[PDB]
């Protein structure tokens, strides 16, 4: 009874970690990935407890312990006024609640930890996959370039745009937001005059029309800023937030050229899996910003498949993949509809309905106790 070969298409965390975690569980895995080498751009990502719990089962926690940063308190802030609408402690009282810190963290610096855990050689780059078609025993993916590979079982971890998916289940819109992500690393020393950022903080400015996060990334030595505005130029962004408290024009005015990002999802899709193909990560279920978790859950989803494809043969290999989309299913249908929710909650105009948002912002340990404090391991069979 052959053991499957895997191949996996998508370098991102997801496809690293799936691949890292099925070669940890004996499983032989491949990435195929489309860029013609991993980019150390794309600014800063929170790691709850949920998904540093995914990363100690990975054996790549150990790794990031240099790079994260660890926020003292989440700040909910007045966009007008600064003052602190609400507030929590996360030094102690996270890992104690929910049994593991919560991080913040360059997303490169993960997708580095990841890649030299796996190794190298582990990943083919330049290989855009542009299909995959099932065979009988298995199934076959397409290459740009002409080239093909076969497997016994295809992870498509490609990405919400996932050509994995246009081939499994056809054409399908990615859902636009309205909104864009302007998103930057400012290094601390062009910040000396913004005192607030003596403490470490995970900082969320919630005020009309549009949201303002920042945290600490690289050990406290870069910050990490998303803007979300209703929709690149810096003149546009600092204008968006004309009016706001100096905090956030003071930020905004240190980066000359931050990267803005059409912000899209897509609906929860009913099926993931057919015959010896799944989808992973962005390409499975793909979610606004606005919980911190996208990350997390490619890592949830990697664990989770990794499990199911270690202990199985060839011709297990569809029922595996169909156990674990039955699992990660409902959950990341839930957190697609919570990010969706609270890219309304951070924009309220002020009133009656953001006073009633700030006082269920008071019970959030226990509202997101389900997220963060939820143990991937003890979800299995
Ligand atoms: C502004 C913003 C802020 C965020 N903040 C957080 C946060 O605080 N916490 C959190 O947990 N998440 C956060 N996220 C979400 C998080 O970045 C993503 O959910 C996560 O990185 C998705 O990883 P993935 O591996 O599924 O996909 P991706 O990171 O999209 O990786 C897909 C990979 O596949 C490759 N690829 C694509 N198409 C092909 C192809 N056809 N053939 C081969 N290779 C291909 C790409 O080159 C890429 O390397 C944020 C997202 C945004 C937009
Ligand atoms: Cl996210």
């Amino acid at each position: 009874r052959k053991r499957p070969y895997v191949a996996v298409v998508g370098g991102g965390i997801g496809g690293l970690a799936v691949a890292l975690g099925l070669r940890r569980q004996g499983v032989e895995a491949v990435v195929h990935e489309q860029a013609h080498a991993l980019s150390h751009q794309g600014a800063g990502i929170a790691i709850g407890a949920n998904g540093h719990r995914a990363l100690r089962e990975l054996g790549v926690a150990k790794r990031l312990t240099a790079s994260a940063a660890r926020p003292s308190r989440a700040d909910f802030r007045h966009w007008r006024t600064g003052r602190s609408m609400v507030s929590h402690r996360l030094t102690g009282l996270y890992e104690e609640r929910f049994g593991a810190p919560f991080w913040t963290v360059e997303r490169a610096a993960v997708q580095q930890a990841l890649l030299a855990e796996l190794g190298p050689r582990h990943v083919r780059l330049g290989a855009r996959c542009t299909g995959v078609d099932r065979t009988a025993d298995g199934a076959v993916i397409r290459f740009e370039d002409g080239g093909e590979a076969e497997a016994d079982a295809v992870v498509g971890a490609d990405g919400i745009h996932s050509a994995v998916r246009h081939s499994l289940f056809g054409p399908q819109e990615a859902v636009f937001s309205g909104t864009s992500g302007y998103r930057a690393l400012v290094p601390m020393d062009r910040l000396r005059h913004v005192p607030e950022l003596a403490e470490p903080v995970l900082w969320l400015w919630l005020g009309p029309g549009r949201h303002f996060i920042a945290y600490p990334v690289a050990d406290g030595s870069a910050l990490n800023f998303l803007a979300v505005v209703p929709d690149g130029d810096a003149a546009e962004l600092r204008a968006a937030f004309d009016g706001w408290h100096p905090f956030v024009t003071e930020v905004l005015g240190a980066c000359e050229r931050p990267g803005r990002w059409a912000l899209y999802d897509r609906e929860p899709q009913r099926v993931w899996s057919s015959g010896a193909v799944t989808l992973l990560g962005d390409a499975a279920h793909a979610m606004l910003p606005h919980h911190g978790q996208g990350a997390n859950q490619a890592l949830e989803d990697a664990v989770v498949l990794a499990h199911f494809l270690a202990r199985t043969d060839t011709g297990g290999v569809p029922s595996a993949l169909r156990a674990y989309e039955r699992l990660r299913r409902p959950r990341t249908r839930l957190l697609q509809a919570g990010s969706r929710k609270n890219a309304g909650c951070f924009q309220l105009p002020d009133g009656p309905q953001a006073e009633a948002r700030n006082a269920r912002l008071a019970t959030l340990p226990d509202d997101v106790a389900w997220i963060h404090g939820h143990d991937i391991l003890g979800s299995l069979p």
